């Protein structure tokens, strides 16, 4: 079930472009097409349907797996890529422009094949599978994003998890590169595609200085902006301060910011009261998963006029007469107003993704009520695969250097 | 003569978007709509048909002028903006996808109105009127880009220039922001729209360290890239070196680079021989005017296979089998793969444009053989308008301070 | 025992300057002078004898402790600060220019008072006390730097450690600001004081991309240098690559670098054979603790001439005829060629020291052979104290926000 | 006449250090010692007596010139370098700690040899020579700094100037590197030597966004500070805003800034009323020539108690009780609290110096009443000499490329 099966030829060129820029995932595909480690394994995945998800899902099929795919976000599907995937053997039930009903119809669709492994992005598939008492034949799962692992850890503290799950988000090759480097470029890209706004002179307010937010602040600063950071963590506010960024409350930032981007995993982090004090022409965007970081509800009630300027650009006139610009319906603007993270960075996360599924199948003595970090050996193999593909040589410790480091005394 | 007038409503929404972010040009429109300084003046323009050129030409029409507009590059025209301009009173002969005959047909159309003022971007319109012996009724003109000013300075050395022309490119409020800050964002934006390539880990080669090239290198570096500069000027190469960038010849850079962007006003700075030595997957883009900085004709002859991967992304197979990616067919990647400079920066550039046409009509005792710089009084009013629009106060010198600096003797 | 007790007035002005720039440590001092949590406690300390160490030990004296202090490095001691510290009640055995025999004689001196708590900087005091069986009355200790933590953990896996030790280096408020921010500024400052070298156009090689090396690379880049990273960890090599730095082996960097700075906890990281490959004029510096990161013993044997150019700058002429400049005899150049970390950054590290030393006395039911990280409560109190002192307001999470974070169930 | 002739050995090691780091000036010295272009010429110079002036002054002696040297600033002289110069053949009258009477006594000393050439830094020697009716035997002169060029240009408008003067400050290889890159590092180095202040977390105010101030802002930003710019020109305030810096008046910046550095050529730019509004602990420093940018005379009259904390750091207690720290007594902090610009950058400025003196001797048909910019041929030789010494290759323009640049017509 896709939007237009006629775009598969244009979409196929997009997956090959992504393949040529995912050398590490292509190297794993070769061991997969040779040892077929996922033979007879049925995978249910709710992921962002991109050209990069296509390289991972088709790499898993090369390992002998049967995959059912559903979009992780109702506006994230690249329609051409979904067409190209259907023309192959991928049971893809997703298209851009879904409604909330279509979203869960597509999730029930991927679930009729009765999967052994559950691959999820924001936590919805793990929640639905548990809330409707499936889980029976499920051997394990993986979680791709920060918000999904928090839901999964809450599930695990409640003794509700029924299969072991790998938090691929917690791998060094993921959150240090996907969340930071990838979202830094992608979020700015989405802002520029939805609006051709000048970054140079503007006061940009980044709410959240976690891995996503510090990458956004870095690239706003690299684009010439005056960066303001709002944080609730004492540690991360001091990090942003010592990195040269003005740190303050949203109450103060509400009056100065020209662009506000949210990168929390939290609710109404930009609230209706905040928006009332904002300047005329202020642009709002969200980079966390789920459209609840900005009070989009409040903005619609305090508003007396809405209109679309263009794709992903919505204008709201408040009673005070001032105009507020919402980007991408408050959904993660990188994947909705643009294409998400580059193919080169998703190479790393989808290498942990692919290898963590092989690890889940190869094992079955794991705890069905436990959230796992990626095994450091898999984490390290991904890094060596990327360096190998990039032609970067690293120093090898000498024997005298390995000896000196085990030592605590001296050497007369 | 445009592509589809059915887009006039969407394009109008784009021009209104530009209007709100070009506040300094809007305040000039107010004094223009009241004093009608260009009443009875007919203007012929070769500019990039964008939402920002739309705000400039309609600002000119408010001053009482009749305007004929033709596209400056055959792929830069925004079709909806061209439609919206047709719904108003602008005689626009341009559309995306033109041919060289269509380009010069649209220029001959512009010349039927017997223009009083000639507004040009790349110098193509000024050259035509002189080479085809029109210019009879022309009172003056303006030049927007570095390439056009060089030609007009060459035209003036041969005493073929027939009217005074203002080098709007040379105004401080233009080349310091349009050429540097504007192209820096725009070119990265165009690169990211034609390819979703990660800039962070890459070796980016910028050929040309003028105002355009240093803005591009700054933004490559701000996006995380390893920047290499190729320069032919000893001064600007030493500047690029002291700005922390690796400086070398194209022969050395060609074997190392992942992305090559050209920003000269010159010919074959990325040559046939350079591409033969480049890595597999190297991306080529041009930011200067005219498609001759990269030898695109040579690339077609050393190629055995060509293919379009996506809009504005052409793939070439070489005899060695290595693939070379060309962006926007070697045309300005900012204006062809994206939307050009933000409206906020073109506000500064088009304030000189509008004020320089008013300056040409108020005067008539200028040299019909001279390229002029923008009058410094106008140059300083543009910056004061932006600051007044942005809410930035500057310090005013006290009288003891103004006197101290006219003094040179012993004692203060 | 200090060099000249007559400088006690000059040192006092230096210690008072630090007090004004360690505001968070002063509020701990006020709560110490009132609650005297360290009554009847004798402390033996091996630390860098600086104005900031003076503010910490006197904060310890105010809490009712008796302190014996010995220098952590034979060239780090500020003699006036030691004089000023002796004029009060601090048993300080240290001066600049010490011999290695003086170093270990001074350690027996502070160890004569039979301390209950051991404060060590590079691990030397923890080792001596253990190899010579003086742990009998020692109730606990603290460790300040990464190299000391590695030694203590080796003692811990080797099960010889005899008291609990708090790894103060591993606190977020320590390694994120002290190791990263402080050493970045301090090392560049030391390089500039021993040489007024131009950083801008130069190739600077940072060996080690941990917290110290990334801070050094950040400040080299900010001072205009072209930064090259050498690393042995695949994770950290990819971290350096994605941050825009060329990553290679020492074998390649040795022939291209102008400045070499070491930031490993390791031995012979810049070897005898690397220096023979270096260019005429290359500068060598070390920022990790202990002067064994640069093969300075090897450099002296392959050299034919050595001479002092100025304070902390020794020039060596090689058999090749080329000149190699060594800074501060390969000892930590930040603390030897300059004054170490600013007072504002050591405020954070020495707040952890005081609060974690008080924590060692508050308890006594802790495990022998156990290295602990700083309790997360104290780590956060240090962070909140700095924010309060800097006047920085942090955002407060609402009740609806704390609820949405525990949920994993469907419905928004 | 110097302070201590016994320091001549330490100074010579410092001049040798500069010679090894001024390769381009070392290349001119050999052409000078061979072609003796300045034989029989007497030169009187008022410059900062540094290891870098020593390399230039001895380079002039190598060309056959007789040189008398006096310090340009009473606290800038490097005493060991002055001793080393006196042991050679340099009539040097300078020492650190001069009084204003000593300053002009020393200028009369160097003026007793009746020089044909005047080398000046801040304009004082040009002013004295004109105000006391000498100039009789003077054949020409040079000006090194911006402040001197303004005074000399007023002398030209007043028709008082009696010999031709070369504005060495206005050459690209000077103001693009000395004023910007050199002073940027130099000023931060001086601040760090007078105080070990953390730059990272601080608000730094740069008053003046010319070539000096923008270099200082670049280095504050590179050291992690939050940079605020105060400007009086609309053009440069817009330059500072688009470079990402908060721009405001001194009245607003005075209440926010932690460090204030002045880089104007102007008077009372930091006023007494401004200082009373400042935070407690604010640091003041000056980078423009002459100690009048900060109202230091006003600050001494508003204070109730003053004391020196360390070299170049005085603490002032204000009537409101707040503490204000002044650096280098309001004088160039780069040259008084540190060692001025690195030798690699002064290589460029003193190469223009050396080459422009010979150009003054080669000629005598220049208007003996006019200020000239450095001849473009010499500016270009300086750039190529530096590029060759650094091993940097620049691209050579093709014969086809040289033609395409003079063409203007349609096609070819
Ligand atoms: N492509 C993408 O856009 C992308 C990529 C990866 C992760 N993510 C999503 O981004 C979000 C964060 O990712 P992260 O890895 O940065 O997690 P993270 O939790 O490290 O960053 C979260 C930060 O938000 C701060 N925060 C929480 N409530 C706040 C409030 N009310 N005001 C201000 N700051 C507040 C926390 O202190 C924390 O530092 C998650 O929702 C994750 O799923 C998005
Ligand atoms: N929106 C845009 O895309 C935009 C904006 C402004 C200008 N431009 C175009 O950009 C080009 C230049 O802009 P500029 O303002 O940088 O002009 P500029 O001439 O200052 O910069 C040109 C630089 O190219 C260097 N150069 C020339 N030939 C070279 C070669 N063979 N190898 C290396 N370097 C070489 C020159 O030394 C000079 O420094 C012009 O064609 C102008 O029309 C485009
Ligand atoms: N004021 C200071 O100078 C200061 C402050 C804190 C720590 N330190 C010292 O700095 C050193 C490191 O501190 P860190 O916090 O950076 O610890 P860290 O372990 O994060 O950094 C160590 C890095 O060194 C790299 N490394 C080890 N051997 C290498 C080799 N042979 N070639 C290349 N890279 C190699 C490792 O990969 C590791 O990433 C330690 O000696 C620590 O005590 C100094
Ligand atoms: N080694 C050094 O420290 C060094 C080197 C070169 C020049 N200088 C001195 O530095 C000073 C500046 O040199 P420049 O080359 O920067 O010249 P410049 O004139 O480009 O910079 C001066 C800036 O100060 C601004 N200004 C004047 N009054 C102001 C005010 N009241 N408030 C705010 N801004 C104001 C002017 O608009 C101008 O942009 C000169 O006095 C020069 O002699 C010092
Ligand atoms: N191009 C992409 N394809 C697939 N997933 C992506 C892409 N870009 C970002 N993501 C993922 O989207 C998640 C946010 O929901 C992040 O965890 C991130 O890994
Ligand atoms: N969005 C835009 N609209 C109109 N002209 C533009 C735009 N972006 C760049 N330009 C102009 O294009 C010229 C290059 O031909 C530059 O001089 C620049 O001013
Ligand atoms: N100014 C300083 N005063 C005291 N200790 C310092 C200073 N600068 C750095 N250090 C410490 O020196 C140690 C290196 O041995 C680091 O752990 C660091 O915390
Ligand atoms: N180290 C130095 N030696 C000599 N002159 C210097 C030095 N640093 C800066 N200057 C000069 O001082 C002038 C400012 O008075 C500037 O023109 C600059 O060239």
């Amino acid at each position: 079930r896709v939007k237009d099966l006629s775009l598969a030829e244009q979409g196929r060129k997009q997956i090959e472009w992504a393949e040529l820029h995912m050398p590490a995932l292509m190297e794993i595909r070769k061991r997969f097409n040779a040892e077929k480690p996922l033979d007879g394994i049925r995978i249910g995945a709710v992921l962002h349907v991109t050209k990069e998800t296509a390289v991972l899902v088709e790499t898993l099929k090369a390992g002998g797996a049967e995959i059912a795919l559903a979009g992780s976000n109702p506006l994230s599907t690249q329609d051409d890529v979904a067409a190209g995937l259907a023309k192959n053997g991928i049971h893809v039930y997703a298209w851009r422009g879904e409604t909330e009903k279509d979203y869960y119809d597509n999730i029930r669709e991927i679930l009729k094949y009765e999967p052994h492994v559950i691959m999820d992005d924001g936590g919805d598939l793990h929640a639905y599978v548990h809330e409707n008492n499936l889980t029976s034949k499920i051997v394990g799962g993986t979680e791709e994003t920060t918000t999904g692992v928090i839901r999964l850890k809450a599930m695990e503290e409640e003794k509700v998890l029924k299969y072991p799950v790998i938090a691929v988000n917690n791998a060094f090759t993921k959150y240090l590169f996907d969340n930071r480097i990838g979202t830094g470029q992608s979020t700015i890209d989405g802002i520029l595609r939805a609006t051709n706004i000048l970054i140079a002179g503007k006061v940009a307010v980044v709410i959240g200085y976690g891995w996503v937010g510090r990458g956004i602040a870095s690239r706003f600063k690299g684009m010439g902006a005056r960066v303001i950071v709002v944080e609730s963590s004492p540690f991360r506010a001091l990090e942003a301060l010592m990195d040269g960024f003005d740190v303050m409350t949203m109450n103060r930032a509400s009056e100065i910011g020209d662009i506000f981007v949210t990168a929390t995993g939290n609710l109404n982090v930009v609230s209706r009261d905040h928006i009332l004090r904002m300047k005329d022409g202020a642009v709002l965007a969200n980079s966390g998963h789920f459209n609840v970081e900005i009070d989009v509800k409040g903005l619609k009630e305090i508003s007396v006029e809405t209109r679309e300027v263009r794709q992903n650009l919505e204008e709201y006139k408040l009673r005070n007469g001032k105009r507020i610009y919402l980007l991408a319906d408050g959904r993660l603007v990188n994947l909705v107003a643009a294409e998400g993270h580059p193919s080169e960075v998703m190479d790393l996360s989808f290498c942990n993704q692919a290898l963590s599924v092989e690890h889940l199948i190869k094992n079955k003595g794991k705890l069905e009520n436990k959230v796992y970090n990626v095994p450091i050996e898999i984490d390290e193999q991904v890094a060596r695969l990327k360096l190998k593909a990039l032609g970067i040589e690293i120093e090898e410790l000498t024997i005298e250097q390995k000896e000196y480091i085990k030592q605590w005394k001296y050497g007369t």
